[PDB]
């Protein structure tokens, strides 16, 4: 295989008339398609069920974007049999052949980009640029992992020679595993978690989040068209606590690739440590969980630059990002200048139906709305509400950009992942205290520093204990290949997506010696 | 750091008069020191306790070879404090400085080779060459990991650049962890499991097996003389199910590096999956467990070569190896010729006090003797006893080389790890059936094939599902660097010792971007 060097898929900003025209048509066609039903995909065929999953439009929840079939235990078993049967032959494909299949899937995804973006807009309430970033990231995972997999090809291991012998060490895939995905990046993360393991010869049963089952099905339409052999990838929309747990706990599941809440991640990691009756291996579980991410600004920073980056990081996709700035830690000299600029910028943000390309669409569901509003009530008794803090008028789940200030570092709203448009501002004396506060949470995912002082930046490089750290720019939107993505502490197992190391997680090593 | 390319430490054969003289001298020195008491080693100092552990000579169990202090929970806590305190600064050492420390420790160990070998002879009943192989492997781990660690040095990660930014990804060590070690390779595996994590900036609390506490203490004498900073390595002889479990379950233990039985490995892996109260990370646990390792011989093999390799593999160190051939799978054409040669060779093996350099010393303990004799009784009900199966005369735990034939593939003696000098012989139709029988255990550690048929060897390369596979040679004695060592299935987590990949297990990755 020889292809062009990897480059990231450009993120569309929709500033040209051509881009706006294409997006309007894609939005119109997706809207006109509301109510479509998508079956399961098992062993190379679409398989329907009696029960269904319903996906609502969070900007107008009386509108059904689509429905899917619903996987229970029988369908989970059928998918297991298909995946294990497929693994037996898929594992023996030359890596070049598997990588070409990924490249075909990326080309098909790229040709369906506007459609997939438009589906994100309606199904999970992304504005147009957030939708474009999500799809571009998905394409990047396929392109990146296709190339990275070749770096592991037979026989890839560097060993010490021995007289009179051939010593050959090589990687082999693990088997059939389950991928359990979140609603907040339901094209990007769903795709990445599936194609990485599959690229190197594993087979996958994929369980999309309930709120994002339609866009999950469209990704599977791409996989089917690309021509992955029957059983290699399987699509099981259903209830995580039911069919997801069933697969996690199953003796015949080899690995679990999970991205989602800390609460669920803890249950999955604990279950994966157990030997199910008849199980004949130690399960691998990769769990990438939440964050309570901070941006620190000190008195040497460009305050206008900082305020812009904070607003982007805090409120992009309504704060529903594992990478979102939910804490703003300001040294004494930075406090007033930065807070005033952040408030001025944030009060200008538009909120409305995602199709309108507002600054913020709705949060994803009634239950998410309930949780975010609950945390706002908690926050009112912990810090000082200085902006927003209300549901807005309308059927859609619209919440105003919200700011609390003078927040105690140990307050619930300064410790717990709210996953909505809610920023907690913490005032500290100096940079040392800023780092102490930044580090003092159970999490360790993303972080940022705005500062012109070299010594503060390099100190943070050494001591701001997060897996993805950014200086003088936004802390969201890690690019595949550029910024290996994954955290420390209770932000998960540090499985770095979009990095060469990711694929090693889905391989084991054999060493074979022949004495001549 | 520029040192000579890695080479394996030569294993002494004692064919010269000088080597034999040097060994006799070392045996004399070691036994003159049987009265010695060895304290714990915590925070850079030897620390004694009220209670003690006693180590016996398995060739003469009324003879005490030494005593050590005994770590309980309070000592575990003191070691944890020391290890975390040391981690704060040890993690910041330049890799070159840490690697030099390892190389110093290797040089000190090499200078004490005969002393350590003699200690293995008396404490765990290794004959001379088994003892020399163990010490040489220990030296190899130190030399190999010192060099391999430099491959991870700041900033090691290959990333995709982005305009107007520096993007820098690099590895950092995890923290303080616990190493829990077996008695069968109590210099080699004890050393490897400690120095691998330590090389890249972790700190370690090491819990030697009860039967091998004296030689573990001597390894710590080397670490102390080498000058590891206080708290970087700590020595806690004690009861696995007490102080070992305490550390495994502790919220402040970052990782667990374990080699031992499947029974214990299962408990450790399960515990490691749980969030202990106040714990702030997902624990990493590496567990390398037992094997039920087979050698296949087909009718095309050199039967004399096969018989010699089978006897070495089955009976080296009394079969007390995770890699030992405990199953001999013979195709119909190979059955009589190979079995007759194996019996003729095995019946000529000497058994006696390890210091006399017999073919077999004693098994390690009264408990091991009881286990092995119990499996012999089970075997009598499952297969045909054709050689040995008896305790031999003397206080020492001497058991005769044992062979059962016509053993059903699903018999307990064909499935369960006996860890003694007991070989189960299984007759099969052809090579296909040989592979089916080879694969049909819960384990997947080592395996071998004797055959001249290229198609059978290459078939086995693809389908004999063990981590370490050997053609036309013994299946024990994996060399550091040459044969990455670790298994599949219930043989553990595939942490490949003596391989570049090993050190990655003890690192996490940070990605830091600066937008200029
Ligand atoms: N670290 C990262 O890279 C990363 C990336 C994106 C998101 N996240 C995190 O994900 C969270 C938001 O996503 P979410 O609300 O979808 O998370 P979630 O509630 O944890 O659900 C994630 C997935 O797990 C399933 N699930 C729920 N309970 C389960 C169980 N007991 N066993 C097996 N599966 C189960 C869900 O199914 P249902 O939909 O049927 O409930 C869904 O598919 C946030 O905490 C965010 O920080 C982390
Ligand atoms: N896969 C490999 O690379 C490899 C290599 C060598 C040996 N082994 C395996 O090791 C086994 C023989 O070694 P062994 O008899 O020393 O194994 P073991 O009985 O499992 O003991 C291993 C270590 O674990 C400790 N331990 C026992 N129970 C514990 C618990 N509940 N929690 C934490 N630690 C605990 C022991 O302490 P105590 O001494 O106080 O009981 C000892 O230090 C065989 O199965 C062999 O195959 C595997
Ligand atoms: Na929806
Ligand atoms: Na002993």
């Amino acid at each position: 295989m020889t292809v062009e060097p990897f480059r990231n898929e450009p993120i569309e900003t929709f500033q040209t008339e051509e881009a706006r025209r294409a997006m309007r048509e894609a939005l119109r066609r997706v809207r006109e398609e509301f109510g479509r039903h998508y079956p399961l995909y098992i062993g190379g065929e679409w398989v329907d069920t009696k029960e269904r999953m319903v996906s609502l439009n969070p900007s107008a929840p009386s509108e059904v974007v689509g429905t899917t079939a619903k996987a229970g235990k029988a369908e989970a078993e059928a998918a297991l049999e298909a995946a294990w049967k497929a693994f037996k032959t898929w594992k023996d494909w030359p890596q070049e052949d598997r990588s070409r299949l990924l490249l075909k899937a990326a080309a098909l995804m790229r040709r369906r980009k506007r459609e997939l973006e438009a589906t994100l807009v309606y199904e999970v309430g992304k504005n147009w640029v957030e939708a474009s970033a999500d799809v571009a990231e998905a394409i990047d995972f396929i392109e990146y992992y296709a190339r990275a997999a070749l770096r592991y090809r037979y026989p890839a291991v560097e060993v010490v020679p021995y007289p009179g012998e051939d010593n050959e060490s090589f990687y082999v895939p693990l088997g059939a595993g389950v991928v359990i995905a979140p609603w907040n990046f339901p094209v990007a993360i769903f795709t990445g978690m599936i194609v990485g393991p599959v690229a190197v010869g594993n087979t996958v049963i994929a369980k999309p989040a309930e709120d994002a089952v339609v866009v999950g099905a469209k990704v599977f339409e791409i996989f089917h068209e690309a021509g992955f052999p029957p059983g290699v990838v399987n699509f099981l929309p259903g209830v995580g606590e039911e069919v997801g747990a069933y697969l996690v706990e199953h003796p015949r599941i080899r690995f679990i690739n999970f991205t989602g809440s800390l609460e669920v991640g803890l249950k999955i990691y604990e279950a994966a440590g157990r030997l199910a009756p008849g199980q004949t291996w130690f399960k691998r579980a990769y769990v990438e969980t939440g964050g309570k991410d901070a941006i620190i600004v000190d008195e040497t920073a460009d305050f206008d630059l900082a305020a812009e980056g904070v607003v982007v990081s805090a409120y992009g996709f309504q704060g529903q990002k594992c990478s979102a700035a939910s804490r703003l830690i300001l040294t004494q000299g930075a406090y007033e200048p930065v807070l005033e600029r952040v408030l001025k910028r944030a009060e200008r943000l538009s909120v409305g139906p995602a199709e309108e390309n507002p600054d913020l669409g709705p949060v994803v569901s009634a239950e998410q709305e309930r949780k975010v509003l609950s945390y706002i009530e908690i926050g009112k008794n912990e810090g000082q509400l200085v902006l927003g803090g209300k549901r807005l008028e309308g059927e859609g789940y619209f919440i105003a950009p919200t700011v609390f200030t003078e927040v105690p570092p140990k307050a619930r709203i300064a410790q717990e992942e709210i996953f909505g448009p809610v920023l907690s501002v913490i005032r500290v004396k100096d940079f040392a205290e800023a780092l102490e506060v930044a580090n003092d949470t159970p999490y360790g995912l993303t972080g940022g520093v705005y500062s012109r002082k070299r010594e503060h930046l390099e100190w943070a490089r050494r001591e701001f204990h997060v897996g993805n750290l950014y200086f003088n720019r936004k802390i969201t939107g890690a690019l595949v290949g550029v910024q290996p993505f994954g955290g420390f502490k209770l932000s998960g197992t540090n499985a770095k997506t979009g990095a060469l190391d990711y694929l090693r997680l889905f391989l084991e090593m054999k060493a074979v010696a022949e004495r001549f």
